[PDB]
């Protein structure tokens, strides 16, 4: 599914995903725009090293989610690369919050660090009601 921007929002906000880790909403919305263009079903092979990122936020096969098909892989959300091309975004958002609860926070995502941090982000929830 392919999320218009203040839908997404609200979905996101009713998540729980607001504030959470002080990571605000625009922040999250940035991150979703730029990693997939809010596309639930967004999908990227790096083949220098056999990863593949998947869903709405592009987590990494290689850390988070299990394939079966990433080299030494680990599954720190413990959930199937699957459950991240599923249209009802909660596992997604439940393996984005494990993320954020490393070190990096939000920063894990290079996208982020790319097209968000100190960024004037406040349009990706205007007038969403959120």
């Amino acid at each position: 599914k392919i999320f218009e921007r203040c839908e997404l929002a609200r979905t996101l906000k009713r998540l729980g995903m607001d504030g959470y880790r002080g990571i605000s909403l625009a922040n999250w919305m940035c991150l979703a725009k730029w990693e997939s263009g809010y596309n639930t079903r967004a999908t990227n092979y790096n083949a220098g090293d056999r990863s593949t990122d998947y869903g709405i936020f592009q987590i990494n096969s290689r850390y988070w989610c299990n394939d079966g098909k990433t080299p030494g892989a680990v599954n720190a959300c413990h959930l199937s690369c699957s459950a991240l091309l599923q249209d009802n975004i909660a596992d997604a958002v439940a393996c984005a919050k494990r993320v954020v609860r490393d070190p990096q926070g939000i920063r894990a995502w290079v996208a982020w660090r790319n097209r968000c941090q100190n960024r004037d982000v406040r349009q990706y929830v205007q007038g969403c009601g959120v």
